């Protein structure tokens, strides 16, 4: 890479990972457009392999900005709209606090305090009908910002179901295979495995447990290559030559709600650039991200604003990512570990490298 970039990153990632104890790391920087790696550490500790620029690792919730992409394709093919009633989908859901919960509450995780977690005693799919019916909303849709895997978990099944496609199928052959991201898997396969990064909560390896609306929530995982890759269409959607996936990666980067200084997209969430970075990087503790909120609707959704910060963290028990992008300034940042380490870490490392860069 240029020595700048070399330099700024070199500088800000080493300590990170020597004050969080990081295992194995994988970096991409896109500088005007282009994207340059950086790799340090292990994939797998006991069997001293290195993390490399192909390397999978999980990227828990970053995941999410995937399934509203997704979920952004489908709206563009006419299959679903953000209006559309839950129970249009899930014509089972009949219980009556549904009644007014749309497709966009559920993206945005508006509906009215649905759970971060689907509880694990939940695995089959007349389990999930049961917990929807029975969960009671602390708050009337529209008002309040809880961010919940079960909110957007069930947006990305409900989804794909007019294309008749698993969410796994969709998502491959709608997202994945489009845009060129060919080591980027719901389900890892035995080809790949020699690749797939060990994560590490408190010394033991692990990896991301199976668990219900999983592929949708938390389950995608990439290499660094590919990651940037989607940085890349996502700082330049209209150049994406599917019509409806250039679409959706513009709805997704959408404002439909604002808190605080952030607004709410489908999967990514955004500030206005030039941000105060206390803003971020606080923010991002997930004592303010994980907490409920009320919101403010934006009446219609602001198209997506280039001056922006866009950006996702994401977690699994053993990995930590986090994924940032100024489309006004065609710059961005791809950071991938195999700890869960604190979210203000990673949003201020990624600060401090955009900032030097922009
Ligand atoms: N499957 S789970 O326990 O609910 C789960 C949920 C998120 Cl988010 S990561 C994770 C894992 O297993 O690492």
């Amino acid at each position: 890479a240029p020595q700048q970039i070399n330099d700024i990153v070199h500088r800000t990632i080493t300590p990170l990972i020597e004050q969080q104890k990081i295992p194995g790391m994988a970096v991409a920087v896109i500088y005007q457009g282009k994207p340059y790696y950086f790799t340090w550490g292990y994939a797998d500790i006991a069997k001293k392999q290195p993390v490399t620029q192909q390397t999978l690792f999980e990227l828990g919730s970053v995941s999410k900005t995937f399934t509203g992409v997704l979920g952004g394709d489908a709206i563009a093919r006419g299959e679903i709209k953000l209006s559309d009633p839950t129970t249009k989908y899930w014509p089972e859901l009949t219980a009556k606090q549904w009644n007014g919960i749309t497709l966009l509450h559920l993206a945005t995780y508006t509906a009215g305090g649905l759970p971060l977690q689907v509880p694990d005693e939940v695995k089959s799919s007349s389990d999930l009908l049961r917990f929807y019916q029975n969960w009671q909303p602390a708050w009337a849709p529209g008002t309040q910002r809880l961010y919940a895997n079960s909110s957007i978990g069930l947006f990305g099944a409900l989804a794909v179901k007019p294309s008749g496609l698993s969410f796994e199928q969709a998502m491959q052959t709608r997202v994945f295979q489009p845009l060129k991201l060919n080591h980027t898997w719901i389900n890892v396969p035995p080809a790949e495995e020699k690749n797939y990064a060990w994560g590490y909560r408190e010394g033991k390896a692990v990896h991301v447990s199976p668990g219900a609306l999983d592929a949708e929530a938390y389950g995608v995982k990439s290499t660094i290559e590919d990651m940037a890759r989607w940085v890349q269409s996502n700082l330049k959607p209209l150049d994406i030559n599917e019509k409806t996936l250039q679409q959706g990666i513009q709805l997704a980067q959408s404002r439909y709600w604002q808190t605080g200084d952030m607004y709410q997209g489908l999967g990514w969430e955004m500030l206005d650039w030039p941000v105060n970075p206390d803003s971020i990087i606080n923010g991002s503790d997930n004592k303010i991200a994980l907490a409920a909120r009320p919101v403010k609707a934006i009446t219609p959704p602001t198209p997506a604003v280039r001056a922006s910060w866009v950006h996702k963290t994401g977690a699994t028990g053993g990995f930590g990512s986090y994924v940032a992008f100024i489309p006004e300034k065609e710059l961005g940042i791809v950071m991938l570990a195999n700890k869960n380490y604190p979210n203000p870490a990673r949003v201020d490392a990624a600060w401090q490298i955009l900032n030097a860069l922009q």
